[PDB]
């Protein structure tokens, strides 16, 4: 009767003002400012505890908030992150065109959080009760919804500093344990240490490098002094499976995998040293003569890496112990870590080679053809019949999932007369159970 009569009701007051340009607009962000104050307090509570275990008192006032902390916090980051993977993966794409940008500031944050959850992880397994793997769990799952690039191009100085300390300390971490197992070869903290470094350590390094390599994007992070830790790193994962011990046979698989994640992420030619000097875009090449005399850099490639042998060189003797067709048992160095090397190091550059860019002559740095990674996979496939009825196991298992980028690379009409080698050491061990490939 009113809207006949003509008087015309509406809203008491129409809207005043818009929240949107506010960047806390987005929960994401609210409950990411609060996440990383809990982490804050977290952090301090451990500095807490940390003084209180040298002390003799082990209780601790703050257990409810541990509590808290690990079984909240610490799954809810993991779900969120495994639900809304593809809101932190937005790198300017549109994926999903519909929406789902994350800010440059929820990005930056994220990684503030990724690297103090890895500073709260450090060295306190024992203290987690057995929820560490949990928090390896979570940490993994940051690494996989990391988008870092954005916020080293654009991002606050603190975030960067947090960013380079995140590997800088796995770093040194690192470094002081291979001195440590070689060292202290004779049967405690460096123990609890060294249980620290294979069960997370190694497992979230090659989470993110896993996550650099698939985004194929992360030669604008490789910087600075970040080539002086990948090199360190590299050596180190290197000659971590090139000695034997009785210590690092448990752990083989594992840092095997995380060097082979590795020289996938490593965007600079790490095993092509020969003709690396035609490469501009090495930031080797970028720093200058001037900061190489500044920084802690040896001036010259070769004695920067000298325990990696040449390319040409490893692979001839690759080709040579195929052709001897030794045991896996015997020496299984080489079966285990170095056919992932060149598989992760070929997937990587096949599209950087000059057969892929005929361009560019003369300034092409690594060199490789479908005739090289043809000979090399004869090489793998070589080897695995001479070592089917040998010892078995799942080494040939896993080298089959690494290499199936390889041989989705190669051409199948390329891969005929080799068709027949793929049905057979497969079909003439019927007597044999195992299937493989």
């Amino acid at each position: 009767f009113l809207q006949i009569n003509g008087y015309a009701v509406s809203r008491g007051f129409k809207d005043l003002e818009l929240d949107t340009p506010s960047i806390e607009k987005r929960f994401a962000y609210s409950f990411l400012q609060q996440l990383i104050r809990y982490v804050d307090e977290a952090h301090q509570y451990i500095l807490e505890f940390d003084g209180g275990s040298r002390g003799k008192g082990e209780h601790f006032p703050y257990e409810q908030e541990i509590k808290f902390f690990a079984k909240v916090v610490l799954p809810l980051i993991d779900q969120y992150f495994k639900n809304h993977r593809l809101y932190f993966l937005s790198a300017a794409s549109r994926p999903l065109c519909s929406g789902g940008h994350a800010s440059n500031k929820e990005k930056e944050m994220v990684t503030s959080l990724f690297c103090k959850l890895g500073v709260l992880v450090r060295h306190r397994i024992s203290l987690f009760g057995n929820d560490a793997t949990s928090i390896v769990n979570c940490l993994h799952i940051l690494g996989q919804t990391l988008d870092a690039r954005t916020v080293m191009k654009t991002g606050l100085e603190s975030v960067k500093s947090a960013l380079r300390a995140f590997l800088d300390n796995a770093a040194e971490d690192l470094e002081k344990t291979m001195e440590n197992l070689k060292q202290g070869q004779f049967t405690k903290g460096v123990t609890q240490i060294i249980n620290y470094t294979t069960v997370a350590l190694l497992p979230m390094l090659s989470s993110l490098f896993e996550h650099i390599g698939q985004h194929q994007f992360g030669e604008d992070l490789i910087l600075e002094d970040v080539q002086v830790s990948c090199y360190r790193i590299l050596t180190s994962l290197y000659a971590l499976g090139t000695s034997k011990s009785i210590y690092v046979e448990r752990q083989r698989s594992a840092l095997g995998e995380c060097l082979a994640a590795f020289a996938g992420a490593f965007p600079v030619a790490f095993l092509e040293t020969h003709l690396d000097k035609h490469n501009i875009y090495s930031i080797y090449n970028t720093k200058s003569s001037r900061e190489r005399a500044a920084l802690s850099l040896p001036t010259n490639v070769e004695d920067v890496c000298p325990n990696i042998p040449s390319l040409e060189k490893l692979m001839e003797e690759i080709v040579e112990l195929a052709e001897s067709g030794i045991r896996y048992t015997q020496m299984p160095h080489v079966m285990e870590v170095i056919l992932p090397m060149l598989c992760s190091y070929m997937s990587r550059w096949w599209e950087h080679g000059p057969e892929n860019n005929p361009e560019r002559a003369e300034m092409c740095c690594t060199a490789l053809n479908s005739e090289h990674m043809n000979t090399l996979l004869g090489n793998i496939l070589k080897i695995i019949y001479n070592n089917l009825g040998i010892d078995e196991g799942a080494w040939m298992k896993r080298l089959a999932v690494f290499s199936q980028p390889i041989i989705n690379k190669v051409k199948p009409q390329l891969l005929k007369t080799h068709f027949l080698p793929l049905m057979e050491k497969l079909k003439k061990k019927a007597a044999t159970v195992v299937s493989e490939e």
